[PDB]
């Protein structure tokens, strides 16, 4: 069983470290938003949309209760991404990025939690 205040701490620097990318983080920092975008087949093909500031809340608010849920949600994230966008677009390559640092960085910590 974690410690949520242990939890956030352990995990806080992964997710830092997707934050930093600039500019790869940036498309990743709000949720998207279909109607504001025009994109309406967005939630026909990303039925559980995921951001880093929505992971940001739920790291903060004790709503991740073991680290595999927040690596999840990380990977659903990613996911979304890799499945709605084009493989050379901006956001797939920025996505491609974020996974890069987070399998770097995410490894170390889950074998510590563990």
């Amino acid at each position: 069983i974690f410690k949520p205040e242990e939890l956030r701490q352990a995990l806080m620097p992964t997710l830092e470290a997707l934050y930093r990318q600039d500019p790869e983080s940036l498309p990743f920092r709000q949720p998207v938003d279909p109607q504001l975008l025009g994109i309406p087949d967005y939630f026909d093909i990303v039925k559980n949309p995921m951001d880093l500031s929505t992971i940001k809340r739920k790291l903060d608010t004790g709503q991740y209760q073991e680290p595999w849920q927040y690596v999840d949600d990380v990977w659903l994230m990613f996911n979304n991404a890799w499945l709605y966008n084009r493989k050379t677009s901006r956001v797939y390559k920025f996505c491609s990025k974020l996974a890069e640092v987070f399998e770097q960085e995410i490894d170390p910590v889950m074998q510590s939690l563990g």
